[PDB]
């Protein structure tokens, strides 16, 4: 009746997901599927509900018909006075990282090099920088871009996954979900953070939230960011702390999408999930935390303040804009579910 099915990706969101559900006196339950596009599959047949999308994932959808419902909001400087789940959201700087030791690496000389991405199909991870590619080569072959790349979802055979690691025993080698070693945005980041490949795109926050003691994970430990440099479009290499002008692009945040017929109620059950688990949330941090995840951005990004109203209720392109979806449909002429 008030009840939403919230569709997990792997196993790790899975246990996430059935603490979540055991918290909330099940007024939300779980469903679990190996990757993002089947938990999309099933939201469409109606045996899921809904699940938290990065950008790509919601163009992906959007044109199966899904909705942005509420959005990820984070920590500002502005809009300061008003309420979290009613500010508006800035959207993050998706950002292209090296090692300060690996000199001389710049934007124009990446090709041949080796590549961390988030997971094939997302924003900083992979539209915005093998766009640019695509867009700077005149090649649809960015298979061929980088010599060896661990790009989450892509052929477990081809060189774009050579990188990837697979869990702790060798298996689900390149799976877009967080089994794989160097998924999402600190896999990437981890995986060149571990000299595993030379550029990781992430974005801006990653780089800050696992560095200077910010994560107490093993890997994280010791990075500190004046050991990073960011690449800029011109060319140029900078500080971590130059990201407003040194990113490829802003990316929409990530956001809760469920089908139209359902956006609804959706939406109020997970307004008052949040004032439960939230941040300043009733029962967070006492008994559970729906924005915490020991730095493994599950279900959510960990630096979520709060899940915020759209308003203008738009529709998918319009979320996600228009200057993002061109991009999108740019990089994809280079090759239901398959929903237009
Ligand atoms: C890769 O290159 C393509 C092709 O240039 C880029 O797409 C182009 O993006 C621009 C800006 O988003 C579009 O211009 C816009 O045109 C509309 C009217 O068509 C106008 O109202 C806007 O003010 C703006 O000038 C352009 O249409 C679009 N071209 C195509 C064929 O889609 C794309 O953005 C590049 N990809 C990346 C990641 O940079
Ligand atoms: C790059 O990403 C990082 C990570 O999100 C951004 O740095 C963070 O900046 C925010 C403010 O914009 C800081 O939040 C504030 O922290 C202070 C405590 O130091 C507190 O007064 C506020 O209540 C709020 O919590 C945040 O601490 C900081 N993160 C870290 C670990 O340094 C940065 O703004 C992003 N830059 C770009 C170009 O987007
Ligand atoms: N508020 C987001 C808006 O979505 C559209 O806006 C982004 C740009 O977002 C800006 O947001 C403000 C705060 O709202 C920040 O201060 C700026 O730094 C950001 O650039 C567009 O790029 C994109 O088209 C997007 O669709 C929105 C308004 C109302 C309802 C839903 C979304
Ligand atoms: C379950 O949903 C009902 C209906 O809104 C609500 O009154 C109750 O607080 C919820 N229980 C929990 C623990 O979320
Ligand atoms: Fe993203
Ligand atoms: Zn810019
Ligand atoms: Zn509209």
């Amino acid at each position: 009746y008030t009840r939403v099915v919230w569709c997990a990706v792997g196993p790790e969101e899975q246990k996430k997901c059935q603490q979540w559900s055991q918290q909330s006196g099940q007024n939300v339950t779980c469903a679990t599927a190996s990757t993002t596009d089947d938990c999309i599959v099933l939201v469409l047949k109606g045996e899921a509900d809904a699940l938290n999308l990065d950008g790509g994932y919601i163009y992906t959808a959007g044109k199966c018909g899904l909705v942005p419902v509420l959005a990820e909001n984070r920590k500002s400087s502005k809009h300061s006075s008003l309420d979290c789940v009613l500010r508006p959201t800035e959207g993050y700087l998706a950002v292209a990282v090296v090692k300060k030791a690996n000199e001389g690496l710049t934007w124009n000389s990446l090709k041949d090099k080796k590549s961390c991405h988030t997971a094939v199909d997302r924003t900083a991870g992979w539209n915005i920088p093998m766009g640019l590619i695509v867009n700077q080569t005149g090649s649809c072959a960015f298979d061929e871009f980088f010599s060896q790349s661990c790009a989450p979802g892509a052929d477990p055979k081809s060189r774009l996954c050579a990188l990837c690691a697979g869990d702790d025993q060798g298996l689900d080698k390149c799976v877009p979900n967080s089994k794989e070693k160097y998924y999402g945005y600190t896999g990437a980041f981890r995986c060149l953070a571990e000299d595993v490949g030379d550029v990781a795109f992430v974005k801006n926050d990653t780089v800050w939230e696992n560095t200077n003691g910010e994560s107490t994970a093993d890997w994280a430990k010791n990075l500190k960011r004046e050991d990073f440099r960011l690449l800029c479009l011109d060319g140029t290499r900078k500080p971590v702390t130059e990201a407003q002008s040194c990113h490829l692009a802003v990316a929409p945040n990530h956001a809760v999408v469920s089908r139209s017929d359902r956006a609804a109620h959706v939406e109020q059950v997970l307004l008052h999930q949040q004032a439960l688990f939230g941040k300043n949330g009733k029962n967070c941090p006492d008994k559970f935390c729906l924005f915490k995840s020991e730095t493994k951005n599950l279900l959510f990004n960990d630096n979520t303040e709060c899940l915020a109203k759209l308003g203008g209720r738009p529709t998918y392109e319009e979320y996600l804009g228009t200057e993002y979806v061109t991009a999108i449909a740019n990089l994809k002429k280079c090759s239901l579910e398959a929903c237009a």
